[PDB]
């Protein structure tokens, strides 16, 4: 599935995720729209060998299990099939457990370079929330 922006944002604070760990919505909105560009299916492989999926792009080397990620660990414990849902329920409890683990939402390198510092409120700007 392919949210719209503000479909999204609302997914989004309906799970929850609004100002988790102290994130506003707009951080979680801007991070999903520089991972995914808000696809659920998106998937993106790394050089090391493991793979990214999701709305969010949750790696395999730590936080979901896909058989082929040697010597990695599965944190959120969960397929990273379970990651490319049109209901985004697996993909935010896994967020929340990743933004909580030290280091918030550096976690997301796109959100660090992309989004981090600017005005994040405008991905929510006109949303009915
Ligand atoms: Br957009
Ligand atoms: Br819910
Ligand atoms: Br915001
Ligand atoms: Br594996
Ligand atoms: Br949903
Ligand atoms: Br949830
Ligand atoms: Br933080
Ligand atoms: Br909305
Ligand atoms: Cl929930
Ligand atoms: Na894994
Ligand atoms: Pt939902
Ligand atoms: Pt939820």
């Amino acid at each position: 599935k392919v949210f719209g922006r503000c479909e999204l944002a609302a997914a989004m604070k309906r799970h929850g995720l609004d100002n988790y760990r102290g994130y506003s919505l707009g951080n979680w909105v801007c991070a999903a729209k520089f991972e995914s560009n808000f696809n659920t299916q998106a998937t993106n492989r790394n050089t090391d060998g493991s793979t990214d999926y999701g709305i969010l792009q949750i790696n395999s080397r730590w936080w979901c299990n896909d058989g082929r990620t040697p010597g990695s660990r599965n944190l959120c414990n969960i397929p990273c099939s379970a990651l490319l849902s049109s209901d985004i329920t697996a993909s935010v409890n896994c967020a929340k457990k990743i933004v909580s683990d030290g280091n918030g939402m550096n976690a997301w390198v796109a959100w660090r370079n992309r989004c981090k510092g600017t005005d994040v409120q405008a991905w929510i700007r006109g949303c009915r929330l």
